[PDB]
């Protein structure tokens, strides 16, 4: 029938944006609602909810404006549908910081979190305890010659080092002391039960405390380690601040601290990274969107701009989208050989952030701009053609789905709340 066809496509459109809407609005709810929740990863995944959210609300608007100068003659149409298209920009833009996040979050590692904390030396440096270091925190000897520091490092370095050593060979002795660092952890019956434990962001924070103070240093402390192996990180974050290192060098370990309490790398994060994500998924698609919307209301002005049919008018909305698609498909391919590479030199998990956030941040880049590539300079069977609507609308749900409902953190925050109730 042709009232039935035209009505069963109108249900599982108006309901995937149910679905979606619903969903979105409790998994926004999710990330705000729990505390331990609030890290930089989830906080872009809300900007990306919120350009679903504001779609699905132009979509619910068209859908009840329909109850009565017809709808497609008047303003306010077009102002909505431009709203619209301003949502859609917003979701392939917040698609790339997403897939620029991640990209960012599998280069930084232990040797970038050092590399900043411990900075760089060219000459050897007499440090204010009497030890001689040089290059990224590598400590010699506490002897007070500068004679036998510079014949010490000459032994470890192989050729003779006069005072000044290059990048190159500060860079191939850090890589040794990190070695000697993981090393010694797994040597000490104290820390490598809780070194097993922890996930490779938190194990990093363990490696940075034994790369300052030592194996047999850091075991003293007894009462934070066996907390953190525990799972107890709030427990352990207010307790490692009660310590003789809070109050030797704070702001390393407000750092070390914060990774233990959260298992990201924010306390290593620039504020300003963030102002530059919310201007390109925001900002960006506001730089195309209103020219279009601008030449389309001066000239191509027919039934809410549903004549798309006329000139170079339909590329200053679909090549910055297809631009945005192509760079998410290069990131696809590139962070593909990044996880398979670290997965197989055992540099990786399948039970950490970087893996699962690789579990659905690839999933969407190719569910979401496969489309756009295929009918990359296409303008315009037809039942088949119609199932396009299906996926339009509960992709909303899908993004829903893989950034919250299945996210193992998310799971621990209801089971950790469920049990307080009864305790
Ligand atoms: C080589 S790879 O393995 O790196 C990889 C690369 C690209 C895509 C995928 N696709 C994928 O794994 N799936 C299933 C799945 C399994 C686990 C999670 C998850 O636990 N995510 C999470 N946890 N915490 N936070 N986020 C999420 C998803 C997938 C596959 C296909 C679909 C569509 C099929 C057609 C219909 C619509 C869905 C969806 C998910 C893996």
């Amino acid at each position: 029938s042709p009232e039935e066809q035209l009505l069963f496509l109108y249900i599982i459109y108006t309901v995937g944006y149910a679905l979606s809407f619903s969903a979105l609005v409790i998994a926004s709810a999710i990330l705000l609602g729990f505390r331990h929740l609030h890290c930089t990863r989830n906080y872009i995944h809300l900007n990306l909810f919120a350009s679903f959210i504001l779609r699905a609300l132009c979509v619910f608007f068209k859908d009840a404006a329909l109850k009565w100068l017809s709808y497609q003659d008047s303003l306010a149409c077009r102002l909505v549908f431009l709203l619209c298209q301003y949502c859609v920009a917003a979701n392939y833009y917040w698609l790339l910081v997403e897939g620029v996040y991640l990209y960012t979050l599998l280069a930084f590692n232990i040797f970038e979190m050092l590399r900043i904390d411990e900075g760089l030396r060219l000459k050897i440096y007499k440090d204010t305890e009497g030890y001689y270091t040089i290059g990224i925190g590598h400590l010699l000897t506490k002897s007070p010659s500068l004679n036998a520091a510079k014949s010490e490092l000459d032994k470890a370095i192989g050729r003779n080092t006069n005072g000044v050593i290059t990048k190159d060979e500060a860079e191939k002795l850090f890589n040794q002391d990190v070695d000697a660092a993981v090393r010694g952890i797994l040597r000490n019956a104290k820390l490598k039960p809780v070194y097993d434990s922890l996930d490779a962001v938190r194990r990093a924070a363990l490696i940075n405390m034994v790369f300052q103070m030592g194996e047999t240093g850091v075991a003293g402390f007894t009462n934070s380690l066996r907390m953190l192996q525990q799972k107890r990180w709030d427990e352990a974050a207010v307790n490692l601040a009660k310590s003789r290192w809070y109050n030797q060098t704070p702001n390393r370990a407000k750092r070390v601290i914060t990774t233990f309490r959260t298992g990201t790398w924010d306390a290593y994060s620039e504020q300003w990274i963030f102002r530059l994500y919310v201007a390109i998924g925001w900002g960006v698609p506001l730089l195309f969107v209103v020219p279009w919307g601008i030449v389309k209301y001066l000239y191509e002005d027919e039934g809410c701009w549903t004549r798309n049919s006329n000139m170079n008018y339909w590329l200053i909305i679909r090549l910055p989208i297809l631009f945005a698609c192509i760079v998410n498909f290069l990131i696809f391919v590139r962070v593909i050989c990044i996880v398979v590479s670290k997965l197989k030199a055992n540099l990786m998990c399948k039970t950490d952030i970087a893996f699962r956030l690789a579990k659905s941040t690839l999933t969407l880049i190719p569910l979401l701009c496969t489309h756009e590539v295929i009918f990359a300079f296409v303008m315009d069977r037809f039942i088949k053609l119609f199932t396009e609507l299906s996926f339009t609308s509960f992709q909303g749900l899908m993004v829903a789905i893989l950034y919250c409902f299945v996210n193992n953190e998310v799971q621990l925050e209801f089971r950790k709340s469920w049990e307080r109730w009864r305790l």
